[PDB]
């Protein structure tokens, strides 16, 4: 179930910014802090000390569900599982023996997952219905 993926766009390059920024914080960290560090926060404690960090703001473009879009993506194909256990915060994430091999092998240049779909990806077509005149309620006795 798990060698089976959904439809359908491949985005290696945002596991590797999950996947390789998780192991900076080695994992120990719930999905909040992450997540609000791929977009590039205002933090300059966390600017100098992480400074090499490259990944440091690619997310920047990237809305916030679409970051917890694809954080979904990867509990459902296996990649991820989650621990309510861990992180009286927010379930640790947590890679397993498949996503560490992953983590811990392709960390050189291999980024291949042709993965699920991100649930919203156009949340932007919020176009306000136009106010349409019913057929009904016909009446020109007291006119012509």
């Amino acid at each position: 179930m798990d060698d089976s993926e959904d439809t359908s766009w491949d985005f290696g390059p945002q596991a590797f910014k999950l996947l390789s920024a998780v192991d900076i914080l080695g994992e120990k960290f719930g999905i909040g802090l992450p997540i609000l560090f791929l977009r590039g926060s205002n933090s300059q404690r966390l600017a100098d000390q992480y400074r090499r960090h490259s990944l440091f703001g690619t997310g920047k473009d990237q809305t916030e569900s679409w970051w917890k879009a694809f954080s979904r993506q990867l509990i459902t194909e296996g990649f991820l599982v989650e621990v309510s256990r861990y992180n009286k915060f927010m379930k640790i994430c947590a890679l397993t023996k498949k996503g560490r091999n992953w983590l811990h092998k392709a960390n050189t240049e291999s980024q291949s997952l042709i993965l699920q779909a991100n649930e919203e990806l156009c949340p932007k077509k919020l176009l306000l219905p136009s106010s349409k005149t019913v057929s009904s309620g016909t009446k020109e006795h007291c006119y012509n």
